[PDB]
């Protein structure tokens, strides 16, 4: 009916869905790269301006499927002698093969959880907005994210499998690591 | 009345409009600034014309970061952040994949002026790499676009060229205070 | 009732709220760094105060890329991607033009915390080049902003200065866990 149609349209516009994924640097992509553009003898020291292009692998929440990759850049903002607390400003995207991609913008802080802006998406993520929660499991090679996505159609079930709880021992299945056809997104990004 | 008002408001929030433009590198702005390994940065700025190729609208401006090389496809993946400037109309910002060997879809992160508050996607179609590109924007949540921006689109092809007056920025063939 | 519930939902989705802030470079963050004409990259981070200049909120952080020089107007055009951090309130991200010789409008790409799900535009006004700026955000789609962030705005001018308490980050004059 009229009020149902309207209600449903509004539900979608305001509706939020969660999506968890794992980001893993398997050290096989030459990433990350350090552009030490910021200011002992023949030794690098972090400073504002250092740029860090990067690209890592993306697996689903259940860790049984290779989905794609992250791709983008971080800029070093502040730092000191402590491991914890260095701040980067980042802009990058998550690629999910034929499903589409999600773009993000926001803080990356060494040894701290942060929240990033979801600037939008394509494919099944087209027109989304919201936030991504970034949790570091093993700094800096293993991360976990939960996206909170507003404004899109119900996510397909293969992206909503039971999530493995994030811990240092959490590992992709052997079949996913090897990119077996039964364990990848349609034309998974690589 | 009451349900009319609410419906219309929802109609705007949900509505999507197409907008097509041409991006052309005319070899005059010293763009881009450059291809191998990974992590290379490429700032750039090209000219933007309307879908009908009769009006010079502004420019693109932003950066691409090289991500990987593909030997089989003989191409490179970049991650891009840049904006389309339309003179006094405002601008549209995008973020996402820029890949030398194929078309891609980018995120429309928002806009200003008549594009204020928009969101959606931009389809990037390569005609001749890297000098001639054709984009179709799918823009959600803004008011009806002005007619000047919705003229019959010339189908993308190698013969597609801006009119002489657009190329020379003739007052009859530019956006108000077109971006340069 | 039903259509009241629906009405209030639409109201939020469509509603727009203003938020003004001051950005100030106090020369204590090693900002900015200039890295080479088109292509020059500039990382930066300055301090952010509230519209009333009585409260230190946080910082800005991001990068600008130099696009072009305008000999006539004696200025440069940059393309920027950066964020405003408001301590525990969350943050706002932006993308768009920064031009040394004139005011511009940027895209609000979104936000976190209380700003979660916002979209809109930010109006950038340069007071003192380049160490003091004034912004007004026009934020769509989020719940009512807290009063701390909505105090009476001091009209921007070169003499506009933050209070002694806010400058010294006194607990009475900071956002909760203000970003630093
Ligand atoms: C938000 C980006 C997602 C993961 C982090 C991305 O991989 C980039 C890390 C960026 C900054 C951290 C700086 C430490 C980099 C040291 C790398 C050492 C190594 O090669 O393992
Ligand atoms: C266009 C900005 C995005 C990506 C650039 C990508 O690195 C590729 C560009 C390569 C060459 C630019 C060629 C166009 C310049 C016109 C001068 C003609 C010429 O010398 O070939
Ligand atoms: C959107 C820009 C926001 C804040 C401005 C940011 O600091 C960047 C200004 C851009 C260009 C100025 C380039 C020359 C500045 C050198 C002087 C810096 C200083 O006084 O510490």
């Amino acid at each position: 009916g009229p009020l149902g149609s309207m209600g449903n349209k509004v539900d979608k516009l305001a509706g939020v869905q969660e999506l968890s994924v794992y980001e893993i640097n398997e050290r096989d992509r030459g990433s990350p790269v350090i552009l030490p553009f910021g200011g002992e003898n023949g030794a690098h020291a972090n400073s504002l301006g250092d740029l860090v292009p990067f690209s890592n692998k993306v697996y689903d929440g259940s860790l049984q499927r290779r989905l794609g990759i992250t791709a983008g850049i971080c800029t070093l903002i502040s730092h000191n002698a402590e491991k914890k607390g260095d701040r980067y400003e980042a802009q990058y995207s998550f690629y999910f093969g034929d499903y589409g991609h999600i773009s993000v913008q926001g803080p990356y802080i060494t040894y701290e959880d942060t929240e990033l802006v979801v600037t939008g998406g394509t494919g099944i993520f087209a027109g989304c907005h919201g936030v991504a929660k970034l949790h570091q499991i093993i700094f800096p090679v293993k991360l976990f994210y939960t996206f909170y996505l507003q404004g899109i159609k119900k996510l397909p079930e293969e992206l909503c499998a039971s999530v493995v709880p994030p811990s240092p021992s959490a590992e992709p299945s052997e079949q996913a690591k090897k990119c077996h056809p039964s364990s990848v997104a349609p034309n998974f990004t690589n």
